[PDB]
């Protein structure tokens, strides 16, 4: 179910397609379910700085404690990095905690330079 929907990020042009492409990867076409129907998804806040561009997403799930929240980050990341709009993002998950712990990722936690790591 596509159409002139309004994410206010990027040109009309751009935006239009982008995010019919992204609306495939972060939605369940399976049954037909939109988590940003859920209205909790509607509290996004993509900071850009010098130290980089992170898209900071508030999101829960039935338990928040199902194996679902590798497939929401993987498909996120995947696509919102390919669309070029972000390069960082940090999908967090809210039942209980107040917003900030929830907010470290994969992507803060394993690749800490206390760790080292480096892909």
């Amino acid at each position: 179910g596509p159409g002139s929907m309004s994410e206010t990020s990027a040109p009309a042009e751009e935006l239009l397609a982008d995010v019919e492409e992204a609306m495939r990867d972060v939605v369940d076409p399976e049954l037909g379910i939109n988590v940003v129907d859920l209205g909790l998804v509607y509290g996004l806040d993509v900071q850009d700085g010098d130290e980089g561009t992170v898209a900071l997403i508030d999101m829960t799930l039935t338990s928040a404690a199902c194996p679902l929240t590798d497939v929401i980050e993987d498909q996120s990341r995947s696509a919102l990095v390919g669309s070029g709009l972000v390069d960082d993002i940090r999908i967090n998950w809210v039942w209980n905690p107040p917003w900030g712990p929830d907010k470290i990722t994969e992507d803060g936690r394993e690749q800490l330079r206390a760790l080292g790591f480096t892909v």
